[PDB]
């Protein structure tokens, strides 16, 4: 049903009601709707320059960049030199631009997590750990394996029954789909040392993870591992269309391809207003409101656990009646989501107050009754 | 190569200080050139109200585009506009392959589409890419694709007819912009909708280059009063936002079953592109066609409104390119006796002028 107006975690439909987002458009407005540092952004360079082809720079895309370098490479300024990014305009055309590094490696095989979710281009959609969105568009473009999201296992005796045909692992250090799955303690260092040994590139998809959404800047940071290459787009809009393939290394050298809004300078505006508000403190402010989330649920009925970090956070029931909560959860003021009929998923602006969390819990507290 | 800082009309301005005339537009997606008043309104208004919007909502912006790109296929056709519907996306890329994915849909593994095509570098649009050397670096490909040489009839019919009940879908673009300018045959996209209507198979116009009336008529394939089970369009119709969209009429809308503020801009370009506004850029379209007839190196002057490609005496398109930076034109090779014009489809007379006496000073020696 119809929407029109927001500000901060606030947006309101055509018959005037405010509602507290949780979902944030499933995690693009990190900074909520109509944010200051944004619209200055925006009003300032479309008054100037709309959009340039990659034969020309511009600087908003340059700035952009030198920043994901900055965020990615953690006070290393050799990780950051061999390193680039390239500019999509979307996650799905982001991790395409991965997949081609994949193949670009000349290995066939690239194996990817069972209920991953990648975008549902051709080539992002023969990544995606679901079944059921592939079934309708097969054949796929050939290469792509699956394995269970945490098993080093089974991921193991699966890279080394043929390890020199592995061009890369895809991962998602959180799993969005299906609930808020967090990489297990270990997983992400094994996966670092499994493709250290074979040549593998190590592939991390933060498109949803990515932007301070986890409490660090890119999730894969709270594992104090470095992936060949990190996938990103919503959160790093602020509303707009965006993707980024940042890759370090013999990845970077690989990459052939090229996007027509490649380095988009209004994309790349708003891109430069997020990353401005979004700093390591911003990151610490995500943590805490997080565990203000669990500690706030964790006393509430019918809530068994609440699992995720920062606000990317599957609320547990104990009663299959998430969908349900959804669709009453809109008549109490709050926008939920239901990746399961367990789990109530929360990712909001990550600009949210105390008080909207607080009511927020609220809200959700009442429904379940 | 060079830093562009600001732009207005058919110029854009580098930090060096330099100003040209842009005559490429950012590869044809500037309509309206940059600093458009129309669209920087749009844009200042759709951000202030509202971000992104989940495909989980309604927006109006969304749907209000989506009711006048219907309005703009369906040529005062009630029944035609009843049966079509638009999905929005972020690139031309991105719309090719939920052609892509339509065509898949049939139930179909024969995928048609033209030699020297260009649909996208998405594995999917790539896979429609009739260029091979920016396929191989990615093979395997998604199966299905095969090539027929551009607007050969007697050619396609043949090979549809070796395997006519598994062709799913045949792509096109109503003019071909990659390696040079060529427009379909007198009687081409006739000859494939007649071809696809018996045999059960998808038309699908790609117009991501084609579109907004960049050449003379809002939709290219409308020139030739076809209509398509599927049109991709995308650079154009927003001003300089990333956007893209497929419409599907019929069967083609039955098996399909940020935004905001591209939609915000895409508004803005569909209230400035009229009838009227297509009609100016035909004529700016022959305009170019004369004055350019009357310099030395141009043979032939090929293609449609302000999709243009300037055919050269000598193989000197790669070395004019590079001298039209000082002269104060940005120019593009498709081929080297051929040079692409899409300037923003705002470019005055004058400019035109102003620009022809550019190119034919370039091509001195």
């Amino acid at each position: 049903v119809e929407l029109v107006s927001g500000k901060g975690a606030t947006v309101t439909d055509d018959q005037g009601n405010v509602y507290i987002d949780l979902l944030a458009g499933i995690a693009v407005n990190a900074l909520g709707h109509a944010h200051p540092a944004i619209i200055e952004a925006v009003t300032n360079q479309i008054g100037q320059l709309g959009h340039v082809s990659n034969l020309f720079a511009s600087r908003p895309v340059v700035e952009v960049a030198e920043e994901l370098i900055k965020r990615f490479s953690l006070d290393d300024a050799t990780l950051a030199a061999q390193t680039r990014v390239f500019f999509c305009n979307s996650g799905a055309e982001a991790n395409e631009a991965a997949f081609k590094i994949a193949r670009l490696t000349g290995r066939s095989r690239i194996l990817a997590a069972v209920h991953g979710f990648h975008g549902r281009t051709m080539g992002s959609l023969a990544l995606t750990g679901q079944p059921d969105k592939r079934e309708a568009f097969l054949p796929m473009p050939s290469g792509v394996e699956f394995y269970p999201y945490g098993d080093t296992d089974y991921l193991r005796k699966m890279v080394e029954t043929n390890p020199t045909d592995v061009a890369a692992i895809f991962l998602e250090p959180i799993q969005g789909e299906t609930g808020v799955v967090p990489a297990p303690e270990g997983f992400l260092k094994a996966v670092r040392e499994l493709c250290d040994e074979y040549g593998i590139l190590m592939i991390t998809d933060e498109v949803q993870t990515g932007v301070g959404r986890t409490g660090d800047f890119f999730a894969h940071q709270h594992d104090g591992v470095v992936p060949d290459v990190v996938t990103m787009a919503k959160g790093l809009g602020g509303g707009l269309p965006i993707g980024a393939c940042l890759a370090t290394g013999r990845a970077a050298e690989l990459m052939k391809h090229g996007t027509t809004f490649g380095g988009n300078p209004v994309a790349c505006a708003a891109a430069k207003a997020v990353l401005s508000v979004v700093d390591d403190a911003f990151c610490a402010e995500v943590a805490r409101k997080g565990e203000l989330f669990k500690e706030l649920l964790a006393k509430v009925d019918g809530v068994v656990d609440v699992r995720g970090r920062g606000l990317m956070l599957g609320v547990v029931l104990e009663r299959d009646v998430a969908k349900q909560a959804v669709l009453d959860g809109f008549k109490h003021g709050v926008i939920l989501n239901a990746p399961a009929d367990n789990i109530i998923r929360l990712t909001p602006p990550l600009v949210i107050t105390d008080e909207e969390i607080a009511d927020a819990v609220k809200a959700i507290a009442e429904t379940i009754a």
